[PDB]
């Protein structure tokens, strides 16, 4: 049974951007008005005419921001009694009218609650949310320096069940936060405890089995644990009850590579191609689970067809090659990031293949980068490149929702514009790679 722990670890691994996927999924937040809502209540009682009445829609050009934030209130409450028009009593002109801050809860139209509807990050605060996802990537940067040196401390296998017991008790404790900071202190220590596991985790099943195969096999467990992972949110949506029950199957018991010209080059261009390849995954995982309003269908099928990617790469390492892949794979990504700008209203079903599509280059990527990099590099400081990389990395998956929250609040096209030109650069860069194969 050496196999099922290893694939519990990576079912575990799950729900690190999947996590904030489901649980920080915002659902419609118009902000509660007092006197419109009894008022509603009593006469309308139409969850339509209250979505209608309650804020005003008007919104130019696909702008939103002026009914996610605003009650337009002027105290009609039931006085006016007329209940298809309450706000004709003030004017005519919806948007005119004057509209101060929605201060008060916001109202989440969803028969769960998410993240946001028990902590309030609706309008005002996305920028929580981006810190939040920010602090979760800083956590697994701090958290692989941490892992190093209690490796460098301790040992490998009292540090190995202290990870464990860390992140057990962590996910449980985030599972009952009171406030937000503690939530946020919760996050940041998971984000440590779960990249020292992975990678400890990880080591062990590539040591111990003595194959690539059975990396491959580990890749196919942390999809399996993905698909899991949603079939269970989709059962039980509130995101306290989704933490409690992914945490508790866990609870079960030199630095001188700049010096080479020829090599420096090589290491900017791994470390650049890594970079954004962790950027366009975390980019089109989040992209999916805040523009999807079936995200549960959406997210599984993105889960499932990451495991013929799989194939495909299992089957081209050997024939197609070591760097001639990766260029196509980052070209065909970036081309499909572009037939998603361009066909967004043309066909949903179009959208879903050419995600899925953009999902298995990526995947492909990852995996081909992930074999080259411990390929080419010396084994004097192998690990040593793989923290350096690592932390690039970890910097991307930081910079991924600072840039998306703060790109999309002003305009739809820019993060696919980004992400494109992220993709055909990433393709035009990394055919300059010597013959790794
Ligand atoms: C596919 N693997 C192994 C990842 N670690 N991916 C990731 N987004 N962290």
């Amino acid at each position: 049974q050496a196999f099922l722990i290893l694939c519990l670890l990576s079912a575990a691994f799950a729900p690190i951007c999947v996590g904030i996927v489901f649980l920080g999924f915002t659902p419609d937040h118009h902000c509660q008005s007092p006197g419109v809502a009894e008022l509603s209540q009593r006469c309308g009682w139409s969850p339509a005419e209250e979505l209608n009445y309650t804020v005003p829609g008007l919104g130019p050009a696909g702008e939103a921001f002026l009914g996610q934030c605003r009650r337009y209130e002027v105290d009609w409450n039931q006085s006016a009694l007329s209940c298809v028009d309450p706000l004709a009593s003030l004017a005519t002109n919806r948007s005119h009218l004057p509209l101060g801050p929605c201060q008060d809860g916001w109202v989440y139209d969803t028969p769960g609650s998410s993240i946001v509807t028990e902590f309030n990050l609706v309008c005002a605060d996305s920028w929580k949310l981006d810190l939040f996802q920010s602090c979760l990537n800083a956590g697994f940067l701090f958290g692989s320096l941490g892992v190093g040196y209690f490796a460098d401390r301790f040992g490998r296998k009292l540090c190995l069940l202290g990870t464990v017991l860390v992140n057990a008790v962590s996910g449980v404790l985030m599972a009952f936060s009171p406030n937000y900071m503690s939530m946020l202190l919760f996050r940041l220590l998971q984000g440590l405890v779960s990249k020292g596991n992975w990678m400890a985790g990880y080591t062990l099943i590539t040591e111990f089995v003595g194959r690539r195969t059975v990396a491959i096999m580990y890749q196919m467990a942390f999809t399996v644990g993905l698909v899991a992972l949603t079939g269970l949110a989709y059962a039980l949506p509130h995101w306290r009850w989704l933490q409690l029950a992914v945490s508790l199957p866990t609870f079960l018991f030199f630095a001188d590579l700049f010096r080479t010209p020829r090599l420096r080059k090589r290491t900017f261009i791994l470390m650049y191609l890594w970079f954004t390849d962790s950027v366009l995954y975390q980019g089109l995982i989040l992209h999916m689970g805040a523009t999807s309003g079936n995200l549960y269908l959406d997210f599984l099928y993105s889960a499932l067809v990451e495991i013929p990617g799989a194939f495909i790469a299992l089957i081209t390492i050997d024939r197609v090659g070591r760097i001639y892949p990766m260029a196509m794979s980052n070209l065909l990504a970036g081309a499909a990031c572009l037939v998603m700008i361009f066909i967004s209203p043309d066909l949903h079903w179009l959208n879903i293949i050419i995600m899925c599509v953009g999902r298995m280059g990526i995947t492909i990527a990852i995996q081909m980068i992930c074999l080259v990099n411990a390929e080419l590099y010396p084994t004097f400081v192998r690990n040593l490149g793989v923290m350096v990389c690592s932390s690039l990395c970890d910097i991307g998956g930081i910079i991924t929702p600072f840039i998306v929250f703060r790109l999309r609040e002003v305009w739809q096209a820019l993060p696919l514009i980004l992400f494109a030109v992220l993709g055909l650069l990433a393709a035009g860069v990394t055919l300059l790679l010597p013959e790794t194969k």
